[PDB]
């Protein structure tokens, strides 16, 4: 229609782009500068996920709304096929600080295979990352230093990227398949912060001491973006969605938070604890022993009155929505399930939107309208409340009002975000791992 806007799409991750042959799995965030950030996986040996692959993070800047974008870099780089896999953006807005969260697996690992709990022990009340050297025999890194099992200081330091040093000379690093002292065979969350606006990050944190549970396997970051919470009394919370496995291999969605501007973490409930299935099981996360109430990767919105939604990918068929009183701590034990929605069991991204459309705070939501990844498909969903809960709590529901087709053919994970102009820019995964899209739409467009 006249006065409608959307960009022809333009590659903004390919094959050759930072000599990395293929690319997935996109992140898209606006910063409180206005600066856009995209980051991505560099996959470098095919498409494949971990541990079939060797996967760094990078990222691109625009500084003009998206008309142009810089050269890239290449944020994260473990050897010997450790993989970083799985970004998501935030910002804090009291600080300035730009996070930036990633999953990060040793050589030889991956979502499958990883191994339970942590990886860190707790000595003398601080937890610290174990290694294990060919026998098996446990040593700990303390303040970079390691120690064995009887508390001796050894010859070996680390850094943070796990570089492995004997006396002061680099001989390995603790993710590679070759080191004389390995770390545990599993998942990490790993966070770099820029607080230069995205020039320059961070080396990586590893936050699993604090987010992941004995009885998980898998515990990682659900694609996309985060949120920092803007009404209520947890204004200010940053909210970042993950998701895990647990012992049985089954998956459950979650978010981490941080009340102190990142420097500390913790995961709240699963929607999966104490539900209720749709004829009144109850389940919980630790002890899900089937496929289908699983919840996966999600992503977070907030209401007016800072109620949270967490829109998951699933195995129904169909979105799948949990809501919380608290903060992310806990969720309502009905998650909903959208029948307007098509979710053909892949990422998804929701945002919040600034301005009213049509009366309402409203939403605009990507994923593939199929039951395979195609069909891509952007969506404004205003907000209604409908009555209350029993705990009187205002409840929440979305009337997806605007629909709109954005890419025929093969469309999977993508991230949208609002820009400075109040248009909506979005990537998205238009081939399996090669060009990764960029394009920006007007309302009047996704309103057509
Ligand atoms: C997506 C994908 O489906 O295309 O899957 C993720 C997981 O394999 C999946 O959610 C497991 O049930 C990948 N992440 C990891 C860590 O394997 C994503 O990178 C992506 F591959
Ligand atoms: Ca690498
Ligand atoms: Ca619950």
């Amino acid at each position: 229609v006249e006065g409608a806007v959307k960009t022809e799409p333009v590659d903004l991750f390919h094959p050759g782009f930072l000599n990395s042959s293929n690319y997935r799995i996109p992140a898209l965030f606006k910063t409180k500068e206005g600066t856009l950030i995209a980051s991505i996986d560099a996959r470098r040996h095919g498409g494949a996920d971990a541990p079939n692959n060797d996967i760094d993070t990078a990222v691109r800047r625009s500084e003009d709304g998206g008309k142009t974008w810089d050269e890239g870099q290449i944020i994260m780089d473990y050897p010997d096929k450790s993989s970083v896999i799985d970004t998501t953006l935030i910002q804090d807005d009291e600080t300035g600080r730009i996070f930036l969260l990633v999953t990060h697996f040793p050589s030889k690992y991956g979502f499958w295979n990883a191994g339970l709990g942590s990886g860190f022990k707790n000595i003398d009340g601080k937890e610290y990352l174990c290694l294990y050297d060919s026998s098996g025999k446990e040593f700990t890194v303390r303040e970079n230093v390691v120690y064995d099992k009887d508390s001796n200081k050894t010859e070996y330091t680390t850094n943070a990227l796990g570089d492995l040093f004997k006396n002061g000379t680099k001989i390995d690093n603790i993710n590679s398949s070759t080191a004389p002292l390995k770390a545990k065979g599993t998942s990490y969350i790993n966070l770099v912060y820029s607080d230069d606006d995205g020039k320059t990050w961070s080396e990586p944190q590893n936050i699993n001491f604090q987010v992941k549970k004995d009885w998980m396997k898998f515990l990682g970051i659900a694609p996309g973006r985060g949120i920092q919470i803007k009404n209520g009394e947890h204004k200010g919370r940053i909210v970042v969605p993950v998701y895990y496995t647990n012992e049985k291999g089954k998956q459950s969605s979650a978010v981490i938070y941080s009340d102190d501007s990142g420097k500390n973490w913790t995961i709240g409930e699963s929607p999966n604890d104490n539900r209720k299935l749709e004829n009144g099981k109850i389940i919980n996360s630790k002890t899900l022993s089937d496929d289908a109430p699983q919840l996966t990767e999600c992503q977070v919105v907030e209401m007016p009155n800072g109620q949270l939604k967490l829109f998951m990918r699933n195995l129904s068929g169909y979105l799948n929505i949990a809501t919380s009183f608290d903060g992310g701590a806990t969720w309502d034990e009905t998650v909903e399930k959208d029948t307007n929605v098509l979710e053909p069991y892949c990422q998804l991204s929701v945002i919040n939107y600034s301005q009213k459309v049509d009366g309402k705070d409203a939403v605009i939501f990507s994923n593939p309208n199929a039951r395979s990844r195609s069909n891509g498909t952007v969506r404004i969903g205003l907000i209604n409340q409908v009555g209350t809960y029993e705990n009187g709590e205002p409840k929440y529901e979305f009337d997806w009002k605007y629909n709109k087709l954005v890419k025929p053919g093969y469309y999977a994970y993508s991230c949208l975000t609002e820009l400075s102009n109040g248009n909506i820019g979005l990537l998205y995964e238009g081939t399996p791992s090669e060009e990764m899209s960029y394009i920006e739409m007007n309302l009047k467009y996704l309103e057509s």
